[PDB]
């Protein structure tokens, strides 16, 4: 409607996959790792310091984009969310 696409190339999604969940998230394709682990951190409720990312077998590390990484529209990433000690 008028000037404006229903949709955009920046905004893609992806599923994040737990041994026992399974999300997706609309994120901004140049979104960087870090950034996405405090997206995840937000939806879970979890530290980021909990969240460990696979893609291609690859751990991923916070200053990379999804791009970067070869992650694209409708692919999956693997997440384990370290489970909290009881004490410190």
């Amino acid at each position: 409607s008028g000037l404006v696409p229903r949709g955009s190339p920046h905004l893609i999604k992806v599923t994040v996959k737990t041994p026992k969940d399974k999300e997706d998230f609309s994120v901004t394709d140049t979104c960087t790792i870090q950034q996405l682990k405090e997206e995840i951190s937000q939806r879970f409720k979890a530290h980021p310091d909990q969240l460990v990312l696979i893609f291609a077998g690859k751990i991923l590390k916070d200053p990379d984009s999804l791009a970067q990484c070869g992650v694209r529209d409708g692919l999956t990433v693997h997440l384990v969310i370290k489970r909290q000690h009881r004490a410190m």
